[PDB]
Parts: C-alpha cells; sequence; structure tokens
C-alpha cells in the first residue's frame, strides 16, 4: 500500500532441529515485519463514500484536517476484515504445458579416452558365447573390480560428468574390453536442483554396456545407510561416520524416478545364482517392466478354426480372467441406444439493450468459444472371451490378443438419458447382452461388476468396501427401452479375509476444523490424537469431531520448543506427544509472505527461515514419524522460483526419508468442486513410498492440468487415468439439490431437512443419523441493494451481473435504486442498438482521468463493474449464479457476489451458498460440527481439505502399511 488511504490496517525465530536450520541457512545469503490485515474492497460497506460528516472524515485531509489518526471513514468499518491468506492459486501460471518427459540423462554419445594399458587381471571367470567375464581389469596404473565405480565424459560440454557403477566385466570377440555401467544420477539433475548436496548421488534405472576405453578415472562411492536408530536421531547434532567419506566423497544413499520426482530406499531385487558375479539391478528392473507390460494371454481353454481362447491374460501387473470387470475408453464402443442430437434454437430474437446494457459484455465470453466438458467415464463391460487371431499358418497371434464383452450401461446411457443418474448410485449398472469386441490392450483397468441379488452383504457395504466395485440388479433391453430381470448366465459363479491393522497415532498441524483428519480417519489409517490450530474457532470445532483427541490452541513453535526442551506437558496442562507417540505427521502450514513466484531475496528469504514451513519440517525432523504428509496450494510448488519446493524436499532427502511431491484435482475425488492441492508425501526408511491415488470421477480437463515445471524439467505423478475415470462427476446439483430452501440471511441453526435425500452424494453425507438434523444451512444476510440485484439475476445457465436489467427499483429498506446513467461515449465498446453510450466516467476517453463526480451510487447495475469492465475481461462471473449441471470454484471462505474469487449465488433461490452448501461442496458429512459465527463457520469450511481428497490420499497410505512385512 501507498500510504495508509482509508486503511483499517488490523521470538521471531521458527522452532528447529539443527539439521532442518542447517539446510536452509546456506542459502540466500545477507551478506553480499508482522502481517496486516487488509479490507475486501467488495463488500456494500467498502463500496460506501466517505460521507465527511465524522470524526474520521473530518480528520482527514479531504475534510479539512491533519493526516494525524489514519483511521478510515467511520461508515467503512469492513466486517469482512482478513489477513491475506496464501490459499490463492489464483495465477494459473501452468494453463499452457508445452514440454515432453524427461529423457532419460544419460541418452548420449560419450567420449573415448586414450588410456595406454588395459590388461584383465587374472583368469576368466565364465564364458557365455562370445563373452568371457573377468572379476578385474588393470587400467594404467588403476585397478577395477566389479562393484567400483568409474566417470565417462559425455560427449556433449552441456552434460555433466557421469558417474557409474562397474556391474560386470568381460571381453567380447567382437567389441574388445567390455562393462557394464550402471549410471548414477547427480543431486543436481532431481528435483532437488542446485539445492542438493554436491557429493550426493542418486540410484536410477540407467544403464548400457560400454568400452572400458571409455573410463576416464576411479571413483569411490560409500553407500549411507539409515542408522540402527534412525527414528531417534531427530534432532540430535550432526554427526560424521569420518571426514574424507561423507565429508568429501561421493556418496548415495536413495533411488530416484525422474518421471515421477520420486526418491525411495534402494530396491532389494535380487540376483539368480548363475549371476552374482555380472548382476546389475537396472537391467533386472527394467526387465521387469518389459515384461510386467506385455498383454499376454495365459492358459488357453480352446482351440477353433480360426482363433484360440483363453481363460485368462495379464496386462499391467493385473490378471483378467472370463467373467471379469474392464474398463474401456468411452471410443472402444457405442451402445444400440441412439444417442439423441437436438434441433433449432429460440425462435429468432435479439436481447432488449435499453433494459439490459451490461449484456453486449458477454459476446467476447461467447466467440471465445466455451470450455471443453468433463470427459465420459469408462465404458464397462464383463469379458465373456478372450483370444487371439490365426497367423498365416495356423499358430495363435499373440501380439494381438482380443476380448469380447457384454456391455454394460450405466442408468444415463439408457434411453431415461442424464436425468437418470440424479437419484442413481454411482456404481448401479445395468446388464445387456450386446456384445463388443475390442483389443486386450485398450482396456484401461480391472474392476468388479456383481448382480446385487447375489451379494454375500448389502449394497452399501459391498461399495464402501473395495475400490472399483460395481452392481447391478435388473438387465436394460435397448430394443424395448424396458428393464427385466437379468439373465442366469450373468449370474456368478486367492481371495482371503479383509485385514485390518491398528490405527497410527496421528498428530495434524495448522489442524484447520479437520478437513484432513476426517478424511484419514474415513480411510482407517488414523487416529489424530494430537491437533495443533492457533485460530481457536476452528480450534473448538476440531475437538467437537474428536472428542479423544487433545488439542493445542497455540503457535506450533511453542509446543515443538517445550517438548524438545525436555517438557511433557504445557501451562494448560495438556500432556505434549513425545518420539514413539507420534507414527504420522500430517498439516497444511501456511505460505503468507511467500506467496509470490518472483526469486527470492536476501530479506524475503530470511523470513521464509522462519516460516512455519521450516517449523513443519522441524516436526517431521524431531518425531520422525513413519508418514508425512505435507498438502497446500497448488502454487506451493511454485512459489519463489520453485525453491519453497525444492528446499522442502532437500531437507527431507536430508533427513534419509523417501519422498515425493504431486498436485491433486479434488473434482476428480468426488467433490462438486474445482480445487488443486500440492501433495508431499515422506515416509520413513523401512517403509514403502506411497503413491497418488489415482482419479475417481471424469472432471473437466481445464481444471485437471496436473503436471509441475521446475528448473525446466516437467514432472508427474503416477496418475494413469488422464482421459477418462469411473464414476461420473459429482454436480451442484448431487450436491444441494435436497436444501430446504431458505432466505437471505437465514440464521436458524437447526431446521428440519424437511424430505428425503436425492442423490448418492446426499445419502452419503447425511449418513445413518437415528434423528437426522440438518445444520448450519444459514447464509450471510446481504444488503437491500444486494439482495435486490441477486433476485434480478436470471436463473439461466451462466447468468451474472451482466444480465443485470437497468431499471428503478424499490428496496426493501424503502430507498429507491436508480437506474445506471451512460454518460460517457467509449470508443472501445461502441454504442447500443439504439445509440446508446456504454462508458460510466471520463477514463473511456483518450487517457482522461477519472472525473471524481462521474460516480453513481445505488444503481441496480453496480456502477463499479462497467467502469473497469475492459480491463478484467467484464468480470465474468461477478453476482454469477452456481449451475446445477456445474460445479462450485474453490469453496470461499467468505462468499461476497463482487468477490474476485466469487461466483456465489445460489441456482435459484436468491441469496448467497449457505455455510452447509458449502460444507457439502467440500465433501463433509452433514453431521460434521463446525464452531463459532457465520463467518467464522464459512471460514473453516473454505480453509479446510476436501475429506474425500485426504480418505483417496490416505488410502494410498493404507496400502503401504498392509504391504510392509
Ligand atoms: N502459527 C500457527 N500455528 C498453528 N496454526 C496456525 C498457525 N498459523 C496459521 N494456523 C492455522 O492453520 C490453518 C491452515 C488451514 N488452511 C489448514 C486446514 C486443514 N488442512 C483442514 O483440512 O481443515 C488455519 O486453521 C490457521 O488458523
Ligand atoms: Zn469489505
Ligand atoms: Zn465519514
Ligand atoms: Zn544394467
Ligand atoms: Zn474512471
Amino acid at each position: 500500500r501507498q500510504t495508509i488511504r482509508h486503511s483499517t490496517r488490523e521470538p521471531t525465530k521458527a522452532t528447529t532441529t539443527k539439521l532442518v536450520y542447517q539446510i536452509f541457512d546456506t542459502f540466500f545469503a545477507e551478506q553480499i515485519n508482522a502481517f496486516k490485515r487488509r479490507r475486501c474492497g467488495v463488500c456494500e460497506v467498502c463500496q460506501q463514500p466517505e460521507c465527511g460528516k465524522c470524526k474520521a472524515c473530518k480528520d482527514m485531509v479531504k475534510f479539512g484536517g491533519s493526516g494525524r489518526s489514519k483511521q478510515a471513514c467511520q461508515e467503512r468499518r469492513c466486517p469482512n476484515m482478513a489477513m491475506k491468506e496464501a490459499d490463492d492459486d489464483e495465477e494459473v501460471d501452468d494453463n499452457i504445458p508445452e514440454m515432453p518427459s524427461p529423457k532419460k540423462m544419460h541418452q548420449g554419445k560419450k567420449k573415448k579416452q586414450n588410456k595406454n594399458r588395459i590388461s584383465w587381471v587374472g583368469e576368466a571367470v565364465k564364458t557365455d558365447g562370445k563373452k568371457s567375464y573377468y572379476k578385474k581389469v588393470c587400467i594404467d596404473a588403476e585397478t577395477l573390480e566389479v562393484g567400483d565405480c568409474v566417470s565417462v565424459i559425455p560427449d556433449d560440454s552441456s552434460k555433466p560428468l557421469y558417474l557409474a557403477r562397474v556391474t560386470a566385466l568381460w571381453e567380447d570377440s567382437s567389441n574388445g574390453q567390455m562393462f557394464h555401467a550402471h549410471w548414477f544420477c547427480a543431486g543436481t539433475d532431481t528435483v532437488l536442483g542446485a539445492t542438493s548436496d554436491p557429493l550426493e548421488l542418486f540410484l536410477v534405472d540407467e544403464c548400457e554396456d560400454m568400452q572400458l576405453s571409455y573410463i576416464h578415472s576411479k571413483v569411490k562411492v560409500i553407500y549411507k545407510a539409515p542408522s540402527e536408530n534412525w527414528a531417534m536421531e531427530g534432532g540430535m547434532d550432526p554427526e560424521s561416520l569420518l571426514e574424507g567419506d561423507d565429508g568429501k566423497t561421493y556418496f548415495y544413499q536413495l533411488w530416484y524416478d525422474q518421471d515421477y520426482a520420486r526418491f525411495e530406499s534402494p530396491p532389494k531385487t535380487q540376483p539368480t545364482e548363475d549371476n552374482k558375479f555380472k548382476f546389475c539391478v537396472s537391467c533386472a528392473r527394467l526387465a521387469e517392466m518389459r515384461q510386467k507390460e506385455i498383454p499376454r494371454v495365459l492358459e488357453q481353454l480352446e482351440d477353433l478354426d480360426s482363433r484360440v481362447l483363453y481363460y485368462s491374460a495379464t496386462k499391467n501387473g493385473i490378471l483378467y480372467r472370463v467373467g471379469d470387470g474392464v474398463y474401456l475408453p468411452p471410443e472402444a464402443f457405442t451402445f444400440n441406444i441412439k444417442l439423441s442430437s437436438p434441433v433449432k434454437r429460440p425462435r429468432k430474437e435479439p436481447v432488449d439493450e435499453d433494459l439490459y446494457p451490461e449484456h453486449y459484455r458477454k459476446y467476447s465470453d461467447y466467440i471465445k468459444g466455451s470450455n471443453l466438458d468433463a470427459p465420459e467415464p469408462y465404458r464397462i463391460g464383463r469379458i465373456k472371451e478372450i483370444f487371439c487371431p490365426k497367423k498365416s499358418n495356423g499358430r495363435p497371434n499373440e501380439t494381438d490378443i482380443k476380448i469380447r464383452v457384454n456391455k454394460f450401461y450405466r442408468p444415463e446411457n439408457t434411453h431415461k438419458s442424464t436425468p437418470a443418474s440424479y437419484h442413481a448410485d454411482i456404481n448401479l449398472l445395468y446388464w445387456s447382452d450386446e456384445e463388443a469386441v475390442v483389443d486386450f490392450k485398450a482396456v484401461q483397468g480391472r474392476c468388479t461388476v456383481e448382480y446385487g441379488e447375489d451379494l454375500p452383504e448389502c449394497v452399501q457395504v459391498y461399495s464402501m468396501g473395495g475400490p472399483n466395485r460395481f452392481y447391478f440388479l435388473e438387465a436394460y433391453n435397448a430394443k424395448s427401452k424396458s428393464f427385466e430381470d437379468p439373465p442366469n448366465h450373468a449370474r456368478s459363479p486367492e481371495p482371503e479375509i479383509e485385514i485390518k491393522l491398528p490405527k497410527l497415532r496421528t498428530l495434524d498441524v495448522f489442524s484447520g476444523c479437520g478437513g484432513l483428519s476426517e478424511g484419514f480417519h474415513q480411510a482407517g489409517i488414523s487416529d489424530t490424537l494430537w491437533a495443533i490450530e492457533m485460530w481457536d474457532p476452528a480450534a473448538q470445532a476440531f475437538r467437537l469431531n474428536n472428542p479423544g483427541s487433545t488439542v493445542f490452541t497455540e503457535d506450533c513453535n511453542i509446543l515443538l520448543k517445550l517438548v524438545m526442551a525436555g517438557e511433557t506437558t504445557n501451562s494448560r496442562g495438556q500432556r505434549l506427544p513425545q518420539k514413539g507417540d507420534v507414527e504420522m505427521l500430517c498439516g497444511g502450514p501456511p505460505c503468507q509472505g511467500f506467496s509470490g513466484m518472483n526469486r527470492f531475496n536476501s530479506r524475503t528469504y530470511s523470513k521464509f527461515k522462519n516460516s512455519l514451513v521450516v517449523s513443519f519440517l522441524s516436526y517431521c525432523d524431531y518425531y520422525r514419524p513413519r508418514f508425512f504428509l505435507l498438502e497446500n496450494v497448488r502454487n506451493f510448488v511454485s512459489f519463489k522460483r520453485s525453491m519453497v519446493l525444492k528446499l522442502t524436499l532437500r531437507c527431507l532427502v536430508r533427513m534419509g526419508y523417501q519422498c515425493t511431491f504431486g498436485v491433486l484435482q479434488a473434482g476428480q475425488y468426488g467433490v462438486a468442486q474445482t480445487r488443486r492441492r500440492a501433495i508431499i508425501l515422506a515416509a520413513a526408511p523401512g517403509e514403502k513410498l506411497p503413491l497418488f491415488p489415482e482419479p475417481l470421477h471424469v472432471f473437466a480437463p481445464r481444471a485437471c492440468q496436473l503436471s509441475v515445471v521446475v528448473d525446466d524439467k516437467k514432472f508427474v505423478s503416477n496418475i494413469t487415468r488422464l482421459s477418462s475415470g469411473p464414476f461420473r462427476t459429482i454436480t451442484v446439483r448431487d450436491t444441494m439439490s435436497d436444501l430446504p430452501e431458505v432466505r437471505n440471511g437465514a440464521s436458524a441453526l437447526e431446521i428440519s431437512y424437511n424430505g428425503e435425500p436425492q442423490s448418492w452424494f446426499q445419502r452419503q453425507l447425511r449418513g445413518a443419523q437415528y434423528q437426522p438434523i440438518l445444520r448450519d444451512h444459514i447464509c450471510k444476510d446481504m444488503s437491500a441493494l444486494v439482495a435486490a440485484r441477486m433476485r434480478h439475476i436470471p436463473l439461466a445457465p451462466g447468468s451474472d451481473w451482466r444480465d443485470l436489467p437497468n431499471i428503478e427499483v424499490r428496496l426493501s429498506d424503502g430507498t429507491m435504486a436508480r437506474k445506471l446513467r451512460y454518460t460517457h461515449h467509449d470508443r472501445k465498446n461502441g454504442r447500443s442498438s439504439s445509440g446508446a453510450l456504454r462508458g460510466v466516467c471520463s477514463c473511456v476517453e483518450a487517457g482522461k482521468a477519472c472525473d471524481p463526480a462521474a460516480r453513481q451510487f445505488n444503481t441496480l447495475i453496480p456502477w463499479c463493474l462497467p467502469h473497469t469492465g475492459n480491463r478484467h475481461n467484464h468480470w465474468a462471473g461477478l453476482y454469477g449464479r452456481l449451475e446445477w449441471d456445474g460445479f462450485f470454484s474453490t469453496t470461499v471462505t467468505n462468499p461476497e457476489p463482487m468477490g474476485k474469487q466469487g461466483r456465489v449465488l445460489h441456482p435459484e433461490q436468491h441469496r448467497v451458498v449457505s455455510v452447509r452448501e458449502c460444507a457439502r461442496s467440500q465433501g463433509f458429512p452433514d453431521t460434521y460440527r463446525l464452531f463459532g459465527n457465520i463467518l467464522d463457520k464459512h471460514r473453516q469450511v473454505g480453509n479446510a481439505v476436501p475429506p474425500p481428497l485426504a480418505k483417496a490420499i490416505g488410502l494410498e497410505i493404507k496400502l503401504c502399511m498392509l504391504a510392509k512385512a
């Protein structure tokens, strides 16, 4: 801010461990400021013009006075005063990712060296064809045995020096004195970049045979495994095996996946007792990958005239058998039912511009084309046959595996169309005698589809019981467009039980009201015994939902200092968590202060160096939990030239943790809301690093750009579902179609649902509450003028302020709303059809200034919008209504009609979305308790992580727990 222009503006060292501190101390040397609440210049108060008749305005320069009391006009006490939360992915700085996959680094020509003396030492130890392997070799003085590391020189100088481990030494009668090189990857070639230790290397699946003449020199490389007491080493002082070793010698401790930015513990792959002298883990693994991805049929069950049928086939590590469920692209096949195509349009008639003067501002959006709609979910079908053609001789072709399936219908696939999806379970299907033939290769995955009546338990238990589960009760006949019982051939007929490991004691920092913990708990992997939330209202709410937890309502920095000093309890008399108590650490630290993309500064970094991110990493380091989870706004991966992301990974790698990062879209996991979150996963040395959750629901493509660029390298997660998904997208209708109509200003904290749930989504969220009570279906009370605006926004899909009628209106308070007057000729936007001007200030002129007297007040159409319209894409979305078929925007923390981030009017009712509706958009069970005043509740809901999203992530961690032997 320039000064205090009507502004009502409202130790410092973070608690760190010596390891974390030293990692961050290295950067942005200083040798060659508390948060201030701003006001949202949008509410009907900030809009208010300085009256100039009170101690405030009368104490300013404008109204005769001294600029002493910077206090703003009294008629401008912003009720929505707020801190600028970095939770602002409002930058879309990746809407056009134009890049490939990280080309296997070492791909390139190397320089042959002129070592003048290379002679085998000892006698051969094998003779596989033209290859006679040796145990040792001697080059110009130097000596090499397998297991030793060498260095090769790239031909291109734009490439670094290569380091490799010699896994074999042999001599080929056709190539000479060879060796196998298993390449290492230097830290600066990983996402860490220049933030890594200059001596640290990482293992990668890159190797190649090569002539010993390419060897440049011998190099020492030591392995740095986790100590016996790794989990207790948190907080200790930086040790050392030896100085010449970890201090001055190349070392490594982890494996690295360049495509996924995954740092993992070294593979354990074993060597058959046929290659203990020529084993290469890389080849071993690469061999697994090539074989794990060759669609191949197995046992056969019949040999016919033109093709042979098999009982099962395997593709991508998954075994497919006849009768199984399979996922197919929407292109795989069509349904007999003709996808109806609409015709005609409105009976030709333009809009009345005298009445709707700001409607022309909608043409730019229109012509600019509309953004793509969510893809169709997967086609689903039962495997009837698995067959291979027949070679031009008589033998089955395996390079071509085909599958004949039964087409399953989704309710929306029948003649009933989309409306059929409204009340149907998301996993409800219909059997069909329609068949299709596709290439096994087209299969996207395996799924379970069972006849509901023969299930050993109810539909709900079966659905909440496992991934990719579908069911059917009736069959569908497209020809007669009728519903009949399923045939008998449509029924059934190493499966054990459902092992349930104990929950991990979880410490959730910056817990907010609990979204993240709720989802984790729902995944059945955790029990948040300890939470930290400095903001009281949200801390109270966490208490309400987790009676068995210990909630600390204080700066996360004070508690950690206590435990580090040896304290076991705190001033309030609460028991502090100690090493061994925390098995999992999760949280979302605020990034306020360094939310910009611009590079770090010497000053701007000294503050980040003491930010909550460093404090959170300190917690991770000290407690050394089994699994670490850091969630944040998508842009966490970009802030400050990605240094925030690189230093966070760098710090985890230094701790010896396995770690990765990724970006997820919440809408892909069950909510009718767009919200991308950055996710950093870390896992203990003896754990299995989790994978990111594969999308469950199809969602708008433009909202699903998940890739990330760091220092010109593109990273993606393990996610393979990029076009379709198992379930249809969840809409606003799915979210709140069942809610009782309330009015602007609703305050009844407890009302009746007055009806039954309608959508599958609603069924899940209202739960199995004995005496169901609809809570918090309350919404902000808008001024008589704002309310008037809302009731005048059409219900037609995509209506907003640009649809308001320029008419005089009496208000609920009694005053009259005047018409907006077009006073200046805007040469850019022209005139209306009748000849009316379109400008509302002098600025629409040639550079001209803003005649302060040109401002208008209390006009249905807000003067400010056409005023600055041309420079904000016509403020599309303001006073806009949510669409029943659409989704919420990143759930607002304080719904405002003219708020940038705000497209918040209810689909049909003339009000802004209620607290409960917002909680629905986040996936919170209707029984989830919130605490505080209405604005406090909105904040709670909005800052939280959507449970469905955290649940998905939680299930990935669960898989790792079950896999640990
Ligand atoms: N120094 C601090 N110590 C503890 N909590 C803080 C601190 N600074 C901010 N917070 C709280 O951190 C939270 C950040 C939230 N956006 C996180 C929400 C959370 N992941 C959820 O699912 O509900 C807010 O509730 C803040 O009030
Ligand atoms: Zn305001
Ligand atoms: Zn005043
Ligand atoms: Zn190899
Ligand atoms: Zn102006």
